[PDB]
């Protein structure tokens, strides 16, 4: 038998661990058997960035602990430096499941790129969720919510963060914060999340606006190395490949399911949902056409200029 071994972010019982539980006993069927994975908790084997190492042997000849892992951005962007993989956090870049699903679909050779370069195949490509903004005060403009003082709490959220303060905004890192004493003695004025995480922790109770105009997804990469792809063998990888783009798409449609249901949920709490209209958008989108060439100016490498380009003639034109 073929077990690989897979480092994963998934949470334990959560749509993403249990489609890729489903992606492993079609795996079995397409193989006859011989082929499945294991997940180990990424948190519990020390972090996405001994997960990255955990994908290579001590010595010659042996094999690797792992031989995949399910990444955020953190660990794709350290795996493959100047990847160009926070190009999709761009703010209003990409604002929905739809263009999301077209960019994964038409620019996937692009993305996978810097990923087959350092010794990769990429499985699949998923989503964490919707970066928005939740303020207990609102703003007239998008200047107005660079001022506020928000907190972030993502997994990957030290490089994220420091995009989004390139861009003006005055983002607090907030890993594991206690937010809610904090919100409500007013040393934040908000936090920027998922909306999950809006619901779960219970902090969507100490803040007024939701806005729902997304600012950005946050993809995840299930990557096998290639030594350890090329223990199955060839004539089951398209089978193997096309299955797990159905767990992509099953798990689009589970996801905008989840996030409609938790916005409801925040409506019905008091939550007011902060709308934009198309031109205040573009409002905002020339401001981010700015940040970005400052992102490109302070931290060059950051951006895939090129994929930039592409994703904007792909979904604006």
């Amino acid at each position: 038998k073929v077990v690989l071994k897979i480092a994963s972010i998934a949470p334990a019982r959560s749509i993403w661990e249990t489609e890729l539980k489903k992606l492993s006993a079609e795996w079995s069927e397409i193989t006859g058997g011989l082929v499945s994975m294991k997940f180990y908790d990424m948190s519990s084997l020390g972090g996405e960035r001994e997960g990255i190492r955990k994908l290579k042997s001590s010595r010659p000849g042996q094999a690797a602990p792992l031989d995949g892992a399910v990444f955020s951005c953190l660990g794709l962007s350290e795996l493959a430096p100047d990847s160009g993989i926070y190009t999709l956090s761009v703010p209003f870049l990409i604002q929905n499941e739809k263009d999301l699903e077209r960019v994964l679909h038409e620019l996937r050779e692009d993305l996978d790129r810097p990923f087959r370069a350092a010794g990769f195949r990429v499985i699949t490509w998923t989503n964490a969720g919707w970066l928005s903004f939740y303020t207990r005060a609102p703003y007239a403009s998008l200047g107005q919510l660079k001022k506020q003082t928000i907190a972030l709490s993502s997994l990957d959220s030290s490089v994220l963060g420091t995009c989004f303060r390139i861009c003006g905004f005055d983002i607090k890192d907030a890993p594991n914060a206690r937010l809610a004493p904090l919100l409500k003695a007013g040393s934040i004025d908000g936090f920027l999340s998922v909306h999950l995480f809006t619901w779960a922790t219970g902090f969507y109770r100490y803040i007024s606006y939701a806005l729902d105009t997304k600012i950005c997804p946050a993809v995840i990469g299930m990557l096998i190395s290639d030594g350890s792809w090329a223990r199955i063998p060839s004539r089951y990888h398209d089978a193997m490949l096309q299955a797990a783009t159905r767990v992509r798409q099953r798990l689009a449609n589970n996801l905008e399911t989840l996030d409609r249901e938790c916005s409801n949920n925040i409506q019905k709490a008091g939550v007011s949902i902060v709308h934009l209209t198309p031109q205040e958008i573009q409002e905002w989108r020339t401001e981010f056409a700015a940040d970005v060439k400052r992102i490109q100016a302070r931290l060059p490498g950051m951006l895939n200029m090129t994929l930039y380009e592409k994703i904007k003639h792909l979904l604006y034109s």
